[PDB]
């Protein structure tokens, strides 16, 4: 028979590209090399100034988008700094360090509450902020080799999470009901324009209780510049219709077709009518104008940055208009006048119109440029051309057409200035125009409307940069139209600003006076609402989470802090009679090796070796009588030790609970009398003493007490049992799990204490022993069914917490991930397990996991596009491939300029719970109906492995891993390099738990006939 | 008594910059962000328009320059690819999926010989390839929004570590001793030329054995142009000389003030003297010029890259020359003619000559420079401007000096035909004008010299792209004098492959043939010398390496395939008798949930819910038969379960001894019993059935057997002493952790099976469950002194095993690392072994780590410099304070200018083994004297954290720590974010536990008086 140990021709055949090292260095020519280079071509090709086409095409070009897999990377990779620089160089102050966390920890709503509490328009800004100029530089991870996180891009995830859940904005739960709110609330308040810097004031102004806010609107549409000129391929249209829906959501109303301008609506026709106060934010509305191209018509080719962009919006932004418009019909050679970025939007969107080729000319220097190097970086990816050092001096005109620009040359001095030289000039053949040296305010009417307000040098509305207000009290006014910043998260700031003043102001008008510290509402939806709290063992939590007995309840001070932070109850370190008095040694705390050498946030775990509590019973009985006196609702649960004797461990406990403890927990770490039957040597690890050591506290005193029990031992349940049996009222799992973390190369250990160097075995602790203690908690609540249990062992997220309660526990003990971070994460942990709850009530989610909507096919996090001229054609994204799936897009864009259609829009309409939403109580041993013996798991119920070609990224993984570690099933192409799952394939699973992708690889029922191999007959 | 739960005024303060959640929404104006906004700015400002100055300053300038703590980042992200599209994308092929796999394995050894082995100037390149147009350009995670893997430098910092560690290339030991080799190895080569293109070339042949090579260079310097212009803060002269000194190891011998040029060296002169054979690499030795610079002098302000970049070269780099010479003397604008590599590294080097001003001048557009963005980059960022469109057309001198050039603009029409605009002219202002247009051969000496050589269409020796010979036999020529292409490592490549050739060549001359497939050498060190082999339980392993029972075990096929790669032993999938056949489920191995949501290479762990082998005991049998008859060597070791039955162990422990195996492995997962006295399910779990069965394999079978041992018991001593009464030559400590990975969001498990959506309890393994085998094989081997340990348990490098060896253990069994990988990291394992050891008999490396070197204060992986005026000055990088750190280092360049001086690298000496290399049992149970009881460890010698304020990239994490975890003993200054460590630490660690900066923290001796905070 056969050689059984050696591969048959089909599968050597099948492992061709399966890694094999080498004995002896390759021979490849030069000029081979030159050749095969191009066929694996991922990025832009240095030699090629050939651009894609781009012609009707507005799909997303921005470098930071982030799909979930992107956005977790980077999110656990943020060092979540104190007193964040990325926060203090944000000017909406939003807190980056707190939403990064929340993202990392998979609590997207969280995260998405925090942007929008600070920035109405967050995820506008996520997607067009100038970062680089702004949050992201002044990030510290700058000082790293891999440089600074992607802030806009986290901001941009879980914002578009967030829209998709597609939950409302709603009334400050806090304030007096609608009702009951002072008359000065219902003071009628105009804004102008329905840009960032108007929605932002109106959206805060309806957080503080106003409920008559109205915003002015010159055009048919609104949302701004947001709206009429940045282009969709960097801001969809609908980012800004849902950020408006949310403003509308706190009654604020909108209405277009009215103008501030002297025949129509003025600041006096505003007070006639009894408006109480006003806030400009009509930015703007006029383009810089040259004398040069005075008479030039569209039709002979010019157009200002303010006749064009709004054409090319109009046309690509379904909803913006009512009628359709037509893509203006741009050909030919296009010179863009400007340097900021507005010129550089009209420079790609020129492209999208049909553009042959496009010049940027600035008068300045390439350093001079205005716009910052991610933009600059769109137009010269797209391959538009930069002419430095020209200003224009005139437009030949013949045929009735431009046919060129002349410029004359620019240069700066011996002090800076800069000059015209005349002799120097350039004749640049184009067919169109397009000035964008920026916009202004010069409407006689507009300026007149706003009668008496004082005008500064500028010629611009003048107001106090503090408060915004303008010389007349009742007005105030912020964005572009104040000229000192142009940015939309600048301008939303502005509004922001003004709204506390006017605020203020208001109040003051109907004789109230107002905190002397500015007090804005955050913002707030149904998921604030969700109950969170829980009752076990007779106690009541008001949310289940607590720090564990450890590092970060040394001191009771600390303590206090977490409960001020919120957390619902805390262990205090473990402590003891004075007569076990310890001391401690140092190193003791290091960091775990359980993930390799990864540095900074997240570690894995950690291992120490410290001891209990160095503080005295007297000082932690002094404080929790102090702490359960100014936290009557927060759980304080005494931790204490003693070793086996009875009268110690009744005279501890009632010290303890004298002191006001709610409860108590026993940590059952000390040795025992004399070893002897393999029964460890901590009394934890002995049914027998446990259950005396429960027997002496029981009766001793009346409060409720919890067993903390260790994980390292054969069997836990028996240990739970007899805690049980001994009076416990239930149960913590676990303690941590013994074991050593490391060497040095010299053989050393770490921690290494003292001249010797000396160690001893440590508890490992983290999110390394999670899988643990979800095996200790699931088996101790399936063999005590309703018995109390208290979970630890790596809980650092909503998520992860509420793993812990489908497991049977009921509330969650903390550690770790506080080492890792500080208190305030306790703030993610329950607006995350709102969150989850609340969405298990909204029928039309149920295909998310949880706060992820489900996996779509994509690439770099875009949307792969679902055109039947691609799938199916095994058209990787490199090489000559990808050349093809550029070509075949470009034709689909063509086509749909042809087949045209836009109208569907979607009437953004919130979705509204259909069931109870779960209480703590309901969700609590949910995931035990799934687990049993290796018999109760069906072996007919077979599955394969199934890859989305589309979302590969030809890595080779899962074809690696099945090759040295499975069954040889996957076909790997030598060409495409796109694998192929065969019908050998047993779905072990491992090429799915290997592939970097999240579910580009699933695990499907098997169709075909199912055999086990066994080798032989 | 005060109130005890509260922080007083004193903490209060220090905790002022803690973390603490707003109630409300900030008020920050517009105004106030504007200015406040300064002081944290990390990166360049985009309104800044003013350059730092840079005069004399050589400081490394590469973006892609990488610290351990970065490289250590960026090889643990790379996916590590089969049939990887960025090695195919790199002229000489490096192997990058291995060289990486090594580094992210801390084997920096390993990857320092992988890259080596296929490029000799691995170094060079890891500095100055394009890589975006080469390896990276080809990057699989080009596809992910973080991008694509920076190979270069990580190539770099393998290579700068081997480097440091002083280690020779030697002879390529699998070949015959120098005497015994063929006389047609004698035969006289001749490489014309000392530039990289000779250097690996003759490398190459040397490898090859051949003991009569001798690179005739012109210069009295070598290195070809790495060494004369590419810009020392770009390349590092003493690079070039290590890789110098490496090809040196071989006997390649370099003569340098001989020319290839008539009346000098000529191919005639060659074939006279008894030269054989002979490689031209002498590049392009010219400028390339243009008719109207004809007369233009240095004293005017006009040089040609070739004259310039040498002059910046030789006083810029120590060891070059033996002359201390003056930088040039450029002053005013300076203008800059080309748009490739040269003409960007004149711009950039004209700024460290006292450049006020710099521009680059192309003929074509800013979308048509030659060079890659990185290159352009450089000149970018150090503001210079780029005038696109413009052609020369005059030089104006006055004075005796150039104040202007003139040029006429150009355009692209509609046949790509570029067209000069007469009409339309530019006067620009200049004090100094540098052409760097390129290079080129134009001497007719040194053509004649070539006679009668082939010379094509470009006036250039025509040679075929396949074999690099010329129109003459016995001569060959590679780099860039073939004009093909312009990089070091296609130059290093085109040697290369003439090697080969040359070789074939010569050979054929005496008579001799050569494999039809070509085989180049690797690279070798005494390191490779290494013995790595270990005798246990009377059986000897040719290394401690083996494939545990389990997936990567799954058929006897991928066994043979691992020997085959080098795997010192394997255990079979663990099998059983006819009647105890199983069948497993799916799906059934996943993911660990214990890191995060981090996704392909490197998973933390898995959790397996498989049973036994599906294959039956007579295939197991025959395959074990197959293999012990084809890899006598490789140690195989049948893993059998049976339920607790005498008869049935005897007979399947007798059936897998008469196949051949080396040894046995008892599995013992198989239940037993009820399940409440205290010992679990399995026969694993209690002592007196491990002890019996045992007895029963010991009485039925002669071979040696090991009990693997389950970690999930309270007292797994206890088991591992039952097996030893019992019988057994020793203990596999360990198997997998019990778990549960983790449920999703609506309750349901993972794994998952059938539309029940059902689970069970299952392993879990890999790196996770590490801290509990460690733990295990160090109580075993402290309470089994000399009991044989086979070590199982999140090994996954060479390291990571040298830390079992250490504690107690003689092999080390694998399986998590190869489902994360392939069976190709035995490669690794056995050169990183190899290494850790070596580095044991090296006195001057007793400072490092293993194989990484001591930590030096750092930024960005770059060496922080050691002045006077910048040590204790509390400026951190960012903001105002990073303007001053500027300052002060442009003064110290300008002082180190005036002061003239300085040349001595210390001519490289390969550190020589002061002692006995260890082998494996000198090394194994060594880490067993440290540990001890609690009692036994010292509570009075104890330690403070210190920072180091140079290292610290101002996160205020160890600030956190301390102030929610720790005992607030750390200040945060509000205004450089810089902390400081105060008397009230307590040494817990837990700060440089968190610490991202690798030894930024350190922790001390205390010094002060230690008092235990009692609460009071
Ligand atoms: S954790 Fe480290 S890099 Fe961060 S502020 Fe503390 S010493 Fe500096």
């Amino acid at each position: 028979a056969p050689v059984l140990s050696k591969d048959v021709a089909d599968i050597e055949s099948i492992l061709a590209l399966n890694p094999r090292t080498q004995s002896h260095a390759a021979l490849h020519s030069t000029l081979a090399k030159k050749l095969d280079k191009k066929h694996w071509k991922r990025n832009p090709d240095k030699n090629c100034f050939h651009c894609e086409k781009l012609e009707n095409n507005f799909d997303d070009i921005k470098h930071t988008t982030l799909g979930e897999r992107g956005a977790l990377r980077e999110a656990m990779r943020c060092l979540k700094c104190a007193d964040a620089p990325c926060q203090k160089s944000c000017p909406t102050h939003l807190d980056i360090k707190s939403f990064i966390t929340s993202i990392s920890n998979k609590n997207y709503y969280g995260a998405a509450k925090m942007i929008f509490s600070d920035n109405p328009l967050g995820l506008t800004c996520g997607m067009v902020c100038p970062t680089s100029d702004l949050c992201v530089g002044g990030c510290n991870l700058y000082a790293t080799e891999e440089g600074s996180i992607n802030i806009g891009g986290l901001q941009q995830f879980a914002s578009e999470v967030f829209k998709a859940m597609n939950i409302p904005q709603i009334r400050n739960p806090c304030l007096p009901s609608q009702e009951k709110m002072p008359e000065a609330y219902s003071a009628k308040i105009a804004l102008l324009g329905a840009g960032p810097a108007s929605i932002s004031c109106a959206s805060f102004l309806a957080r503080l209780g106003y409920s008559d806010i109205t915003i002015f609107e010159k055009q048919e549409y609104v949302g701004g510049l947001s709206t009429s000129e940045i282009p969709q391929f960097r801001l969809p249209y609908d980012v800004v219709n849902f950020e408006i829906e949310l403003m509308k959501d706190l009654g604020v109303k909108i209405i277009c077709g009215k103008s501030l301008s002297e025949n129509e609506i003025t600041l006096n026709t505003l007070k006639e009518e009894g408006y109480k106060a006003a806030f400009i934010g009509i930015g703007l509305p006029e383009p810089k104008t040259d004398d040069i191209f005075q008479g030039l018509t569209q039709d002979q080719g010019f157009y200002t940055s303010k006749d064009f962009l709004p054409l090319v919006a109009k046309s690509s932004k379904a909803g913006m208009c009512a009628c359709h418009s037509p893509l203006p019909s741009i050909r030919g050679a296009v010179i863009v006048l400007g340097a900021g970025d507005t010129a550089f939007d009209c420079a790609t969107s020129a492209l999208r119109c049909g553009a042959r080729r496009v010049f940027l000319v600035f008068r300045k220097g390439f350093v001079n440029i205005r716009a910052v190097p991610e933009e600059v970086e769109l137009a010269k990816e797209e391959k538009c051309e930069f002419l430095p050092f020209l200003s224009p001096r005139k437009v030949i005109v013949k045929g009735g057409r431009i046919v060129a620009v002349q410029f004359v040359r620019t240069e700066q001095d011996e002090t800076g200035k800069w000059n015209e030289d005349e002799d120097q000039i350039v004749h640049l053949k184009a067919d169109v125009v397009i000035s964008a040296f920026g916009s202004v305010l010069r409407d006689p009417k507009v300026k007149e409307a706003l009668s008496p307000i004082k005008f500064n040098r500028w010629d611009l509305p003048e107001v106090d940069p503090e408060t915004m207000q303008t010389s007349e009290p009742w007005v105030f006014a912020g964005g572009d139209i104040v000229g000192m910043a142009n940015t939309t998260v600048e301008s939303v700031n502005d509004g922001k600003q003004a709204s506390w003043y006017i605020h203020k102001y208001i109040q003051a008008q109907y004789g109230a006076s107002v905190s002397a510290k500015p007090e804005l509402p955050l913002f707030y939806t149904p998921v604030d609402l969700v109950d969170i709290s829980v009752e076990m063992a007779g106690l009541k939590f008001i949310n289940p989470f607590g720090l564990a007995s450890a590092a970060p309840t040394t001191s009771s001070s600390m303590i206090r802090r977490a409960f001020e932070a919120g957390w619902g109850f805390a262990l205090t370190k473990t402590f003891s009679l004075d007569k076990d008095i310890v001391t401690n040694v140092s190193p003791r705390i290091v960091r775990g090796t359980t993930s390799g050498p990864m540095y900074g946030p997240g570690q894995s775990s950690f291992l120490n070796i410290e001891l209990i509590s160095e503080k005295t019973a007297a000082y932690w009985c002094q404080s929790v009588t102090e702490l359960k006196a100014d936290f009557p609702d927060n759980i304080v649960i005494a931790s204490i030790m003693c070793s086996y004797n009875k009268n110690d461990w009744m005279e501890l406990s009632r010290k303890a609970e004298a002191s006001g403890a709610d409860a108590l927990e026993l940590n059952l770490s000390c040795p025992h009398g004399m070893g002897e039957r393999g029964m460890g040597l901590a009394c934890g690890q002995d049914p027998e003493l446990v259950r005396n050591i429960c027997r002496w506290v029981r009766q001793a005193v009346q409060i409720p007490f919890f067993a903390k029990l260790t994980p390292n031992v054969t069997d836990i349940v028996s240990i739970a049992r007899a805690a049980k049996e001994g009076g416990a009222d239930g149960v913590t799992a676990t303690n941590t799990v013994s074991g050593l973390m490391g060497l040095k190369a010299d053989g050393t250990p770490w921690p290494a204490v003292g001249a010797g160097k000396r160690t001893t075995y440590g508890g490992v602790s983290g999110t390394a022993i999670r899988p643990i203690a979800l095996r200790a908690v699931t088996t101790i609540a399936r063999a005590l069914p309703g018995f109390p249990i208290l979970a630890t062992g790596g809980i650092d997220s909503a998520e992860s917490g509420l793993q812990f309660l489908h497991s049977g526990a009921s509330v969650l003990q903390v550690c770790s991930a506080v080492q890792n971070q500080d208190f305030t994460v306790i703030q993610d942990y329950c607006t995350g397990l709102k969150a989850l709850l609340y969405l298990k009530s909204i029928e039309e989610l149920q295909g998310w996991d949880g706060q992820s909507p489900g996996t779509e096919s994509h690439q770099k996090g875009k949307p792969v596009p679902r055109i039947a001229e691609l799938m199916g054609k095994k058209l990787p994204n490199f090489g000559p491939y990808l050349e093809q799936r550029k070509k075949i897009i470009a034709e689909e864009k063509m086509r749909l300029k042809e087949q045209n259609a836009a109208f569907p829009p979607l009437e953004r309409k919130p979705f509204i719970p259909k069931k109870p939403i779960p209480a703590i109580k309901d969700v609590i041993g949910k995931a035990l109906q799934y687990l049993g013996t290796f018999g109760e798991l069906s072996n007919i119920e077979q599955v394969v492995a199934v890859i989305d070609e589309e979302m590969c990224i030809n890595c080779g993984k899962c074809y690696m891993t099945c090759n040295d570690s499975g069954y040889q099933a996957i076909q790997f192409d030598p060409e495409t390099h796109l694998p192929t799952v065969t019908d050998t394939c047993t779905g072990c699973t491992l090429c799915l738990s290997v592939c970097p992708i999240i579910d580009c690889i699933r695990m499907v029922s098997r169709t075909t006939p199912y055999e086990p191999k066994r080798g032989l007959p």
